[PDB]
């Protein structure tokens, strides 16, 4: 009876997935507003007091699994161990857009209708980290490297970088890419279309 | 009056020109009433080159011609093979194009879709393996000297730094590909309609 | 008692162990009084392990007491796989040592010096059937299976992030003499520091 | 009596301070054996508004300055108007530095061939950390060059011509062990000139 869709949606430090996904997002309210859709944040499973958010490491991976199928399973309320509660609404069909570094380790990709990894370069990633934390909040540049270089680098090259290919799709990031997001919001139309 | 250009680049043996070849298939069995075209980027190599893969062997700026006259609506496109199409004026148009260097930036801004295939080079010269020497039964070290000593000095160079100018990149896996482009053309066109 | 542990790592069919063979030749011929042998990590492989290539085949905490015994100046190390070297203590001794995860940081600092042989994916490949196929005449579907399904991936999630822990990655070639010259100059640089 | 080391290497990657180090370290310690070092932006084409791009280069110019020098002619002057003079009484190390020295034409040139190794991000940040904290530029118009400009270039000009290097030399922030490998290496060349 309930379907739902789960749709995982990796990337490396400051790819800027979860802009992507907002923008996903409005397609999916506009378009499908009879369907729900929610975005969850990886973050959300980190352990608790977890100092390093980039490492593997980090990640309650185990109860994130049991997420995603109490999703697929229809189940109505997710807990999250960030503190979050989730209601999951059962009249409706279920479309749940989920965000993270770790997405596509392979004893996650059963669980996922759709795989996505949005693929961006080191410095372009280093960029944006800098523009965001520097330009605009007027932080530390000097750490703000050092954050990005000794702990988002190496988590990002020994752990993330080799499941990127484990994605159906790969989104090359770029200043517009408007013609991907209709790509994908194309994709997820025609993946609500079979499922309702 | 409508014309959609789809752009499927890809290396060496990476199989996007039986992607295209399947995606014509299904555009000739599910819309007749849209003219369908698959154009081959080796149709605009220089007469007798001996290396295919090579940059140097393509006539870029032709392609780029006839990528402009299929943009502003022409109705008659020649190619430096000598052979000329007609691409009727009274239907819409729906044109799959297939090779190495369709993501160089100049022809960017001609596609309505711009796809790269993508798979690592071991992958692709198991293919080049599996095709030439296991099925056709060529020799082995000759086909390996192909694929490494003129395939991937080309590859390496002039194909892969392109491929983040695709929209979209699909990584092959030997199915996934068609399926994902031939949901992408039956949007395609329904807006063109 | 002086040891200096050289640490060459690559991926598979990366032609390190032939590598590490020219430059014990020219330690051979050019310091014959060092101590020079070299060293493979598949000899700390746990015992019946079916995937050679695959991390968690190996035995990684003996190979950091074999590291840390050689720096200590041990003379007789037994490895995992039931040899037994005689490292003499009345000379110097170079120890080349060989394998897919020498370059993993927990083992950085054992190192006197540390190299990576660098080669792409499809020349491995090619290297590897061209060994496997058309010299030991071994089935070409089945030996690619091997590659593609059990090579590739240990290479790709575990060997390949290590290699830019390398002091010197030597890209491979028909022709290497011109690296194989600088890195056996480094060598003999580090016999005659420790002498 | 002649030597041409080559090291290239990406935009930001240090390859020119290691070289001017290794210069000065043959000024001091083989005083009689000529050095000189030549710089590739030395052949930048006029009003080159991306000194990074492949196309802003005269590399048939750099050609023949390399020609000359494995020649061993006497003068050789470089498109920004620098001369060099190689002396006929001397042996000679030529240090060269410069992003596309390993393109393959070039290759047999070279006595030794080179490349500094380091990842995009790790360049960048040497770059922000040189141009915006130390020179106090803008970070903004320096962040746009790098990524509008030398990071085409490196993606597609610089980056395959790594593999044709004998040796690369992975580094992260700082030089020195690159410097000491190479200063090692220059003493093993001297000493075969001797």
């Amino acid at each position: 009876s309930v379907k739902s869709a789960i749709i995982g949606i990796a990337g490396g430090p400051f790819s800027g997935k979860t802009q992507l996904c907002e923008q996903l997002l409005e397609r999916l309210k506009s378009s499908a507003p009879s369907t729900f859709s929610k975005l969850i944040h990886l973050t959300s499973f980190l352990y608790p007091n977890s100092v390093d958010r980039y490492a593997l490491s980090s990640y309650d991976i185990e109860a994130f699994k049991k997420v995603l199928s109490l999703i697929s399973q229809g189940a109505e309320k997710i807990c999250l161990p960030d503190g979050s509660c989730i209601k999951l609404p059962v009249d409706q069909n279920r479309i749940i857009l989920i965000e993270g570094y770790y997405l596509l380790l392979p004893e996650l990709l059963p669980y996922y209708t759709s795989k996505i990894f949005v693929y961006e370069d080191a410095d372009t990633r280093l960029e944006r980290c800098v523009l965001q934390r520097v330009k605009a909040e007027k932080g530390d540049l000097t750490k703000v490297l050092n954050d990005f270089v000794t702990l988002s680098k190496p988590a990002y090259d020994s752990s993330i970088h080799p499941t990127r290919e484990n994605a159906d799709i790969i989104l090359p990031q770029k200043e517009n890419i408007d013609t991907a997001l209709l790509f994908v919001s194309q994709h997820l139309q025609d993946i609500l279309a079979e499922m309702n």
